[PDB]
């Protein structure tokens, strides 16, 4: 249920496993031949962690179906085995199977979040054979979802009801810690925050399942008890573009562990999304987590990079579109001071792309209980690991439900209503939640008008919907936006994009250029400056990422502001112009 | 002295600290406010491992010169130190100073090999400080040796008289490992292997400062002893592009470590480059260690994604142009059977480049004793750690003294003749040396013809010299070949090419297209063909990758038969149909 | 009716009107207001050949709908008087509508054939204003056809039913030329061909509505009256890629006339295309008259760089996609040797696209004879048209009477049978006649096995179907092609390839790569060498070109071998090596 981000502490040890390890493709043998208790014949060579996708050459390995065998020895030094000895995967894509000297120990579904299993029995002494195999197989019982062919249908294989690449794998790091047999399972820091003052102050209230410090080290409060709190006068507030993080280091019995916490308050007030008590405006990007050749797999530099990149072009956000990003790229976002929307696997959860799933003549409907999605007891664990694991970041600032699900359809409430109920019920710091809305839904029939607190959008005027024709999607746009407008909500466009290919141009502009891609947000982008209660706008991408081959992908998604590679496309610079001239607060009010 | 690859074993521990840091660029007061003895104020952040240069913004920042300051906290818990607790430091560029609670307690000079410290004492408990300062700034005492200019002179601020980029920083992890009070230090195995049989069989003479597996895992042998010896009854070569890894594991007083090694030999014959007594003929490139954003940094993913470039491709070689690269790049070359031909630090050893030093009126030659370079002590010293780094890989065929050193020069034999002594004096395999030699040396002037047991040449006939005139270039380049043949030796080239913007094409070529590459390497190919003791093609370069800016340069070095980003240009599917057809032994004989 | 190819000659003059002229966008009251009649006001400037649409900057000019009015004064010395004057518009594209003075003179339907008037009339002295209007709208009654919405669509503006852009505008030169006041109209040349001689000998049957030369210019024979004949013994053939051009001086009264002529034989013999009674196979591409900025406008330059890039490429045919080219490419054709499909303007004959037309509910059929196409009478008029111009071209080997029609549908024999009957009585070679199928059409549903002397496809397995599966793409290509077998007719495709942006690569190759487009060409070609039927291949296209904006169209069409600005792609080289081991006869017999 809870996770904390393993970290070299005074009590527990962080051996990271990373590095080449042993693997082999599934011919379909590999179970009845039992190759998790042997060491692996005719093995290949895989670095962890990554997706292995794009790091061999061959349809037959990129497009491979089913499973895969990670294979690599361990070893304790007995002294160790005093301590508890706890193997944290950190994400496994998508499905993962452990097995330790040949005995299945852990099983998971999910492969974009974290999970651990013990290691103090089955770890004999000496060399261990430490196993992971890895399922890649999406259906209506994953998340995300895998339909019955291509999503541009009706326009033995995976077919993702997702526009991006389904990379698998061993995606973010497995490593190996210790703590004493009583040991810190969960913290949680909730912050009451008094603006009333002219100098605001602060109290914060913990609860461990205990020291204060400030960014230098200075130590500047103490509280004994598993339960209590901190009155922190004149308090540094976290702030957008301008993080603060004071320093928790809660000692038990014999276990110490120390964590980051930003001050900040988030509320909805009317048509104003409130950070510390201030109107702010979303300025950034749906991201991927995808690189070369990693794929899916972490790339510690990167992030950086791409947080340089934002702060470069006056951005403050992105979502982590489409599924949970790595905990390293949260706590960055933590020290960095980059406002972050939470988002969920739960996309292609939308039966109505794809061509369509068919039964007896009739087309299924998305939330039919029998024939359609089977994801709802799965999508309730996503919304309860993500938000253990995240709770205490400052920079997640609201929670996303799902990507652009079947949200005016048939069942669609009754689907989505226990997964906002939880969302707010396990938030202790109650946060916003969200659903981020497929084009066609309206006002009155999306059903995230009824749930959500902040209305989010994907809406293409100017590309599926009007190109080339910018003039006509213009009104389109508008007419739209006003009809929004009447849930006195506020309203952000968390996907807005047109397709570019680096290098193409006319003065002129036609679509698939440089010039298009900028007129394009030009005119998008005239229409939310005329609703005050539009307080946010995401581009989508911030950059050109992989997805599955279709005549409608040149070579990836190519709406990305740059391209796979982080350079710029000239509507980079348009936007690094524009936001140049928006504040974070108080943009419009 | 001694370096052997932590890894997890029975009694030793292995925490990598990899992850971000706090970072900070130097003012020019960072020692006089003494910085690393408190946590660094109005920090930034930085992953490690990695080159810091393409990590922000700026070109204050892309160009800085002199200090930067990492830093972390570090915590073991109290029964850990009954072991030993030594902070490896896989590689720091340029110049490393290694400080812990406020105390120096390393220094290092070198930025691409490894070297460690012992902290069990000034490790106190709970939480410490540690401070690694990282230098940059390159002259006539370092390798890679920094001029006064840029190379394209005479056509405060670091100059390279080398062409790539100075990328600096942590280039390669840092990790934590514990060992028992009383350790292997080193381990070294050669292989004296019998061919007159059918079955060959093999002798492995081993000495620690016992046992044997194979592939599988399967036991075969044991031994006691420091000293001693394996014999193996039909043994199973390691060959190229077809590895056998045996697995040899020490076991020692309370310490065990186990070590892969590949079964073969390497012997020169007069004109023919024999391994495993069969003559070789060298496939592939001089490489880089570049990437983006890393840098310099070291990225698995792409390790293994350039290595199955290079199956998919039918290479079998490379150089490590120009300096060692990581180790998991060694042990994966031995897993993988690719031949590897180490070369030191030492480019730039040659002061005719960058138009050129100048003392009173007279312009210094590069080996003046009191003006010139300063970096023989230097010199030796990595020949001496990279070779008790990788003395044990089987994919380590031949070693490398420098990347094109006024090796034609006066004091030029000077020079090198200790170097070419101290090589293979150390090397218990007696390994084939050498030197790449720049253009403009014949057989009779340069003192490799004496020094070096294989002539790899630089020949740029139809680029630098000749282009675009390809028809004078070949009678050129033949001109110059043929007299290389009186030597009696094997000759192969090591760099060849031609700058290409991946993009550019005419039917009828001109520099810088597709076409012309490809047209170029036709013609040097064409005159290789013709001589029976050249033994090797190894093209220039792999990849592009990043130089200092200069005219000369369009983004980069653009010889690479692959962009940055590993996407083959037309030559790359030249040179695949190519050496399709050339074997790895019995090319010519 | 008869249009012979404006020279000069010892009796004709030749004033090209080529230029810079006025030029005017019409606002709706052009007609009404009566530009014709006074010079134009508030006037543009426009170069004469060339379409409009991309010579000004914006999408309201290069999306104009409607008329556009061209003016340019003209002036003839009163001692031309004598002879006749007449005007002849090589093409304006689409409707001609010429006045003179401020009277219509003219109107001519079809952008794609030459028209003229005569001028003796209505030309006072002095200076003359001539004004040209040209309409662009396309509908149900122009050949080619336009739609009622784009091609994409079900998946005040011209809808393109074709692929590729409307480029409007004076396309070819308009000229000047004289004749005597009883002037030659027209020229006719058959050649009956005699193969049972060594040495083969000819009979040149003429016909005028005369003297022989050869190549240098040396008279070889002489006849009187205008219809007569010619014997050559030890004649010279006209072949693919080694012309020869025989000269021929019609000398009536006061009029000499020179048409050049080559001497070959076309015949179909049951799976095999003779040429010269020789088993010929098609090398080349579908072609476009499209350049930049030329639009559609002539360009002499490429005409030639094109035709070089074939002899380069070691290809030998061209189909004139889908228009008739303009004259001065059929007689360059005639020079250099290259083997020509002539074919109509018949393209979006075919109502299956673009959405589709409906009428009460029901959708309109393409051969609805009240709701549907209402070409055949024009279609008629192009046929007549296009045959009376290049009757005598030795190069023009086959013609083609529509693109892609609904050739499998319920109307469609008896719309195409009167054209395929009056194409074999108007050539008085009786050339073969074909119809270029759309995907779909089988041997058993095809009009065109019923009325085609030769099969030609278009079949994309491995682009729209099957992609990105060339291995099931294949098997499909095969059971397809196999059943074609059974006609024993022969069969060429006229149209196969895959979109491919210029610089996109992987190593393992996705759809829109340099590779794919290889690949896709190598598992095609691979079919096709297996069935000896198959005569000839033909790729799409032979360059980029512009076409409507849509989302499956990335700035264009990029199925070319080469870029618009003739650049090769890899796969330009691929089918260059493969063309050079191909013959021109008897490739497989
Ligand atoms: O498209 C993009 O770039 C990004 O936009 C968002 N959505 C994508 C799919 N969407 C489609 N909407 C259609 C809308 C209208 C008709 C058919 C539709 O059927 C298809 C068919 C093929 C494809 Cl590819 C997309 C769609 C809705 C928008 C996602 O959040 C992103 O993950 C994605 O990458
Ligand atoms: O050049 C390349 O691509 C690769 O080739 C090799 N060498 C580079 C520098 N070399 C030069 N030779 C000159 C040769 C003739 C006249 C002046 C010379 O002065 C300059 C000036 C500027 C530059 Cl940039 C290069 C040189 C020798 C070849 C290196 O091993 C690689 O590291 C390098 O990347
Ligand atoms: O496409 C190409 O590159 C070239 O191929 C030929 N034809 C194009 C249109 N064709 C289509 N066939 C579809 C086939 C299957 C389903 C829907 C179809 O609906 C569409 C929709 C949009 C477009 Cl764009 C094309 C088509 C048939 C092939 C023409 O001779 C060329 O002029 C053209 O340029
Ligand atoms: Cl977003
Ligand atoms: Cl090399
Ligand atoms: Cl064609
Ligand atoms: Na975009
Ligand atoms: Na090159
Ligand atoms: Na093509």
């Amino acid at each position: 249920n809870a996770m904390l981000y393993p970290v070299l502490t005074q009590s527990r040890l962080l051996s990271d496993l990373s590095g080449v390890w042993n693997f082999k493709l599934d011919n379909g043998k590999g179970f009845e031949e039992k190759w998790y208790e042997k060491p692996l014949k005719d093995a290949d060579t895989m670095p962890v962690p990554a997706s292995y996708n794009d790091l061999k050459e061959g349809t037959d390995f990129r497009d491979h179906y089913g499973w895969v065998f990670y294979q690599r020895n361990i070893s304790v030094p007995e002294y160790v085995k005093s301590q508890r000895i706890v193997l944290r995967c950190a994400a496994v894509t998508h499905y993962a199977m452990i097995y330790l000297n040949g005995k299945l120990i852990c099983e998971h579904k999910g492969g974009f979040l974290p999970f651990e299993v013990e290691l103090n029995d089955d770890l004999q002494d000496g060399d261990n054979l430490l196993t992971i195999a890895v399922n890649n197989v999406i259906d209506y019982t994953t998340l995300p979802v895998g339909g019955k062919a291509n999503m541009m249908s009706g326009m033995p294989q995976n077919n993702p009801n997702f526009d991006f690449f389904n990379y698998c794998g061993i995606t973010r790091p497995v490593k190996i810690y210790t703590t004493p047999e009583t040991y810190i399972n969960d913290i949680t820091v909730t912050a009451d925050i008094d603006f009333t003052k002219e100098e605001p102050s602060a109290v914060l209230n913990y609860n461990v399942e205990v020291e204060l410090f400030d960014e230098e080290g200075t130590k500047l409060s103490e509280t004994e008890g598993s339960e209590g709190t901190f009155e922190i006068s004149n308090v540094r507030l976290w702030q957008p573009l301008n993080a603060y993080l004071y320093k928790i280091k809660v000692t038990a019995g014999q276990d110490v562990y120390t964590l980051p916490y930003g001050v900040r308050s988030v509320r909805v007030d009317g048509t104003k999304f409130l950070i510390n008590e201030k109107p702010f405006y979303f300025k950034g990007y749906g991201k991927h987590e995808d690189t070369f050749p990693n794929g899916r797999g972490i790339n510690l530099p990167m992030n950086t990079k791409d947080i340089s990149i934002m702060k470069w072009q006056h951005a403050n956000s992105f979502r982590t579109s489409h599924y949970p990003y790595s905990e390293e790229m949260m706590r960055l976002c933590d020290e960095e001071g980059i406002v972050v929307i939470d988002e969920t696997t739960a996309v292609g959860v939308n039966l109505q792309f794809g061509g369509g799933a068919n039964f007896g003549g009739e087309r299924i409907g998305t939330f039919d209980k029998e024939h359609g999605v089977q994801t709802q007891e799965h999508h309730k664990d996503v919304i309860r690991d993500l938000i253990s694991r995240d709770k205490n970041h400052a920079c997640v600032v609201m929670w996303s439900i799902a990507n652009e699900p079947d949200s005016a359809a048939e069942g669609a409430y009754d689907y989505f209503k226990p997964l906002y109920d939880l969302a707010r019920e396990l938030d202790p710091q109650k946060r916003p939640c969200t659903l981020v809305s497929v084009q066609g839904t309206t006002a009155d029939t999306d059903c995230s008008s009824q749930l959500s607190d902040v209305i989010c959008l994907n809406r293409y005027y100017g590309w599926y919907f009007g190109g080339p024709d910018l003039e006509v999607s213009e009104t389109g746009l508008r007419k739209e936006l006003s009809d929004w407008g009447k849930l006195g909500k506020p309203v952000m466009f968390t996907e807005y994009g047109a397709d570019t290919v680096s290098g193409l141009h006319d003065t002129t502009s036609v679509m698939y250029t440089e010039e298009y891609q900028v007129e394009y947000y030009e005119m998008n982008n005239k229409v939310f400056d005329e609703f005050d209660f539009v307080v946010g706008e995401q581009a989508w991408n911030f950059a050109d990422f992989a997805t599955s081959q279709s005549l409608l992908r040149v070579q990836g998604n190519k709406k990305g502001l740059f391209t796979r590679d982080r350079k710029p496309k000239m509507v980079a610079h348009y936007f690094r112009n524009r936001w140049s001239a928006i504040p974070e607060f108080g943009y419009k009010t």
